[PDB]
């Protein structure tokens, strides 16, 4: 009377008037609502999911009934819990369905019987949009309700009579509720609204509940926290909100990262928490994540917030400026040292090994210092291949290209030294390409000034969305005419004189004469040796119009369309270049020296409810406001000033 297909029409239909009869039929035959001849063969779906999917205006009258019949045969902690055993909805239960349908009345019901509030929806659907899934809320019903802008259940699953969902529970990746809100978040307006609210709501609620380590400290199975997870994923709206977290109620002020050290009239000093941002060596940091392994589309907005920008300038003036300007002079000299050898490198015989003088020993000092630079830039770039390297190289204006070019320069100094030692005499030609790269690799060191650093990246953008497009067509106009005009010149079999005639290098030299014409440093050198002389000049004049008057001047005009558009991008890319420069210098120091150039200070920011004073390494920011007069919230230092 009640087989599989007939019921799943009923509970789908929502008619609680023909299923009066399951009990006398589901008791004498000794069946159960959780059998294999009663669930769909593919997923594992049951009456109780099917009801909530087929929900009539927020009300399916069958769920109060089926669980009554479930009890009188007997199952609640096996019926409600029954997960879909698919590889695609794995772990999903009726409760995961009761909240996504946004039905609160039954979440009370499903929890009233004590179903589960930590079942983990591990399916390929319940997977981020980086694996082959759609919607990753975490994996828990609590993490779901928070990640769907549904506060009242997020309260309920915490504050209810029956079994409570704690916030400390990790999903299969370590990610708690707050790790998950950073995952579902985007940097839109309405998303960042409830993300921050439900973010706030919980770590406040974690403190009134378990009075211990904040939930925001709970790392995951990658090693990251919600703040370091926002930095890696590019979530500004929450990333901002964490760093400027002012909590006023003194029971939870310890969940703050912006403080108010003092406020005399309309001037106050704000004091930021650099607990994770600037950790000198020991811990993983927010600042090394934004700058190295993050999303380049939003780093400039994540580095252009509270203390980060002030924090990098506070590193540049200490050590970042100086050490950089020792890196530049040491490189320029190394290229002087590499210049002098090539100018005093002899050019007779086998590769000129014999030195036998003082000057030739001074040259040898230049070749040994040189080969060091090559192998140095070799090893430093190969260890980078095992460590930081491999973004979208050479379309990446944050040392993506220069890493590639110093690697080339590293090869050619090793090749040239191989051939200079293997006896081949073309050490020079390879060495000559190395020399020119290296002086062009001194554009690397234009980061110490917004002027020249903004300059060396426009060069690289006007070399992409600009003069390669030109090289394309210009090679079509040029091969077209170069083949067309040499087709008119008569061979030298006809007889010895090239510049009138055609033989065997005509094309080659003639391209150069056409390359000179477009740019202007050539002469037409009009020729009567051709068989049709008038048609020849019809074609040169079209080359000169369609290449100097039309393209090479349009080439100037496209740059103007570029440098007006990529200027704002270029100021933002420099701030990454500049920052990546600092953290590389800093990272190269030992920990005791980083810990000597700390950007901050210990401050007694409050008591940790045990009398333990909270000694956080922090960063001051003087600020002024002639409108926010009631600055009487968190005045740590009642005596305003720093009183040095
Ligand atoms: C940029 C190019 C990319 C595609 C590859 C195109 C290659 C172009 C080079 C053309 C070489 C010349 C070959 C034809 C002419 C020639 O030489 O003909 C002959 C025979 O040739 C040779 O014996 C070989 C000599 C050259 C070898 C080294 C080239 C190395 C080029 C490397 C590529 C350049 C970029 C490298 C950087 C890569 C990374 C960048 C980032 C990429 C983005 C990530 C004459 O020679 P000769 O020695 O005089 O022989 C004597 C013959 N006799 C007279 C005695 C009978
Ligand atoms: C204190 C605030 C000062 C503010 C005022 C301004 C001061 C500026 C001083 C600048 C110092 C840095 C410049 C020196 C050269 C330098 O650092 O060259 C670096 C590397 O050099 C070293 O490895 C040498 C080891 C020793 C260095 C420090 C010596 C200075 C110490 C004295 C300063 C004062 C503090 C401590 C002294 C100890 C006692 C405790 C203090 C507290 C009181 C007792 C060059 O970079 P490179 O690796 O080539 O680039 C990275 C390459 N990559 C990763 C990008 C590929
Ligand atoms: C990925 C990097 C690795 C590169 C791969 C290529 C490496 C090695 C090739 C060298 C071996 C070939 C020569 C051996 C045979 C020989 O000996 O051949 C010679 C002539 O050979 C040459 O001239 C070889 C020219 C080499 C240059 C290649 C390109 C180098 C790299 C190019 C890329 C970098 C660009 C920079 C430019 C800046 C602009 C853009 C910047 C970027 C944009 C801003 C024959 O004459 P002969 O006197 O008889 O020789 C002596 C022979 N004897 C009599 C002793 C037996
Ligand atoms: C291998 C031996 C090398 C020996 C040392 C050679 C010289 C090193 C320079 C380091 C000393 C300090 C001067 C540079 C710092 C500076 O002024 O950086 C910039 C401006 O810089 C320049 O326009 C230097 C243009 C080129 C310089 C020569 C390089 C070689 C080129 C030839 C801004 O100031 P900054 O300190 O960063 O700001 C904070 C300072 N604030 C306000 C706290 C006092
Ligand atoms: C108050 C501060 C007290 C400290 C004072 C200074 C102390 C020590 C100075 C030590 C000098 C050597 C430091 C080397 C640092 C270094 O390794 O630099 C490298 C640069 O390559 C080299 O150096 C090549 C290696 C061979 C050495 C140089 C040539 C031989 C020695 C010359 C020394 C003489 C100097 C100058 C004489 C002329 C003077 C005119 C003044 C004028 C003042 C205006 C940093 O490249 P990287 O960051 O890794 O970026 C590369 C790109 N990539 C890989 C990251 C993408
Ligand atoms: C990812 C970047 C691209 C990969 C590297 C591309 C390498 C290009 C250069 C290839 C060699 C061109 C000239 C032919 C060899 C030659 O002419 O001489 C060869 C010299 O061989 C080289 O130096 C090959 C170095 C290859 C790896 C790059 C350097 C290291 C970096 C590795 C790449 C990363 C010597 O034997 P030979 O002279 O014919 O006879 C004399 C025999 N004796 C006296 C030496 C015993
Ligand atoms: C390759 C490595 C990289 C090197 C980098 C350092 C290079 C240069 C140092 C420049 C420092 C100042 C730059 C700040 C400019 C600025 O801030 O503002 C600029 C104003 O520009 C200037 O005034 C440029 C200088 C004018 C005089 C030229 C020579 C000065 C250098 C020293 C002398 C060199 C000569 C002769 C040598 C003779 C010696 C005997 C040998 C002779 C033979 C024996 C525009 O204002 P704004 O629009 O507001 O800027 C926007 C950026 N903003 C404000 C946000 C930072
Ligand atoms: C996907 C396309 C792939 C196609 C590639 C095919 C290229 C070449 C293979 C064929 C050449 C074989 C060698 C020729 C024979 C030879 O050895 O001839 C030599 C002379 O030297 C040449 O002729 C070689 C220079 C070029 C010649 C024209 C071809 C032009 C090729 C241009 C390729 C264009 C690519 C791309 C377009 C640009 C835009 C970017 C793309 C799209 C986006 C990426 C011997 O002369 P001699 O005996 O003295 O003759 C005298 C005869 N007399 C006096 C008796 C009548
Ligand atoms: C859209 C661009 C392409 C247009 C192409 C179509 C136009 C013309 C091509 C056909 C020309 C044919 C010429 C005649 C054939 C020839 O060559 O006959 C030669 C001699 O010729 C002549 O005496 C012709 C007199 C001069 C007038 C030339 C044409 C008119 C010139 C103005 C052209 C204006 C338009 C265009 C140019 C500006 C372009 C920039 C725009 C933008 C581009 C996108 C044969 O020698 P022979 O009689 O044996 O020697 C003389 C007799 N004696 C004394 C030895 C016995
Ligand atoms: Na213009």
């Amino acid at each position: 009377v009640f087989n599989r297909p007939i019921l799943f029409d009923i509970v789908s239909r929502g008619s609680t008037a023909d299923l009066d009869g399951l009990l006398p039929f589901l008791l004498t035959h000794k069946k159960r609502l959780t059998d294999e001849e009663f669930r769909e063969p593919s997923t594992g779906k049951t009456c109780l999911p099917k009801a909530l999917l087929n929900l009539s205006n927020g009300r399916n009258d069958t769920i109060p009934v089926l669980l009554d019949i479930a009890e009188r045969t007997g199952n609640m902690r096996e019926f409600i819990n029954s997960p879909f055993r698919d590889i695609y909805y794995r772990g999903q239960t009726a409760l995961h369905i009761a909240i996504e349908r946004r039905c609160k009345h039954y979440v009370e019901l499903l929890v009233a019987q004590g179903a589960d509030v930590h079942a983990q929806a591990r399916g390929r659907f319940f997977q981020p949009k980086d694996e082959g899934g759609y919607f990753y809320f975490g994996e828990l019903p609590l993490s779901l309700a928070a990640c769907t802008n549904q506060p009242h259940i997020v309260n309920y699953l915490t504050e209810n009579p029956h079994k409570k969902a704690d916030m400390r529970r990790q999903d299969s990746r370590g990610n708690t509720v707050l790790h998950a809100l950073v995952a579902i978040a985007d940097n839109t307006r309405e998303n960042t609204k409830f993300v921050t609210k439900m973010y706030d709501l919980l770590l406040l609620k974690c403190a009134r509940l378990f009075p211990d380590s904040n939930l925001e400290a709970v790392l995951n199975n990658d090693g990251l926290s919600p703040l370091m997870m926002a930095a890696k994923t590019g979530k500004i709206g929450i990333f901002q909100h964490i760093i400027r977290r002012e909590v006023t109620d003194e029971d939870t002020r310890h969940l703050s990262r912006k403080f108010k050290d003092w406020a005399y009239g309309p001037v106050y000093s704000s004091l930021y928490d650099l607990s994770s941002l600037d950790t000198c060596g020991e811990e993983a940091s927010v600042l090394e994540i934004l700058v190295y392994n993050s999303k380049i589309e939003n780093r400039h907005e994540m580095l252009a917030v509270e203390p980060i920008n002030e924090l990098l300038r506070d590193k540049w003036r200490k050590f970042g400026a100086v050490s950089f300007y020792i890196n530049v002079v040491s490189y320029l000299c190394a290229m002087v040292i590499f210049t002098l050898t090539a100018y005093y490198q002899p050019l007779e015989g086998t590769p000129p090994y014999p030195y036998r003088t003082t000057v030739d020993y001074l040259r040898l000092a230049g070749e040994v210092i040189t080969l060091f630079t090559g192998v140095l830039f070799f090893f430093t770039n190969i260890k980078d291949l095992f460590m930081k390297k491999c973004p979208g190289v050479n379309s990446l204006f944050i040392d993506g290209s220069f890493q590639l070019l110093y690697f080339i320069y590293s090869v050619l100094v090793i090749v040239s030294a191989a051939l200079y030692l293997a006896g081949i005499e073309a050490y020079l030609a390879v060495m000559v390409f190395a020399l020119v790269l290296g002086w062009m690799n001194a554009l690397y060191f234009t980061r110490g000034l917004k002027l020249t650093g903004t300059y060396s990246i426009m060069i690289q953008k006007i070399l992409f969305k600009d003069l390669f497009r030109f090289l394309l067509v210009y090679l079509l106009f040029m091969i077209g005419y170069a083949s067309a005009l040499v087709s008119l010149l008569n061979p030298c079999a006809n007889v010895p004189t090239y510049p009138s005639c055609r033989d065997s290098e005509t094309f080659s030299t003639f391209l150069l004469d056409l390359f000179k014409l477009t740019i202007g440093m050539g002469d037409l050198e009009m020729l009567s040796s051709t068989k049709y002389p008038v048609v020849f000049i019809i074609l040169l004049v079209t080359y000169i119009i369609l290449t100097f008057v039309l393209l090479l001047n349009m080439l100037i005009a496209l740059m103007g369309e570029t440098v007006g558009q990529v200027s704002k991008e270029s100021k933002h890319i420099w701030k990454l270049q500049w920052a990546t420069t600092i953290l590389d210098i800093e990272r190269s120091f030992p920990v005791f020296l980083r810990k000597a150039f700390r950007s901050g200070e210990m401050v007694t920011v409050g008591k940790s409810s045990d009398g333990t004073p909270d000694r956080r390494w922090c960063f001051r920011v003087d600020e002024v406001n002639w409108s926010h007069w009631n600055q009487n919230l968190g005045i740590i230092n009642e005596d305003p000033g720093k009183n040095e």
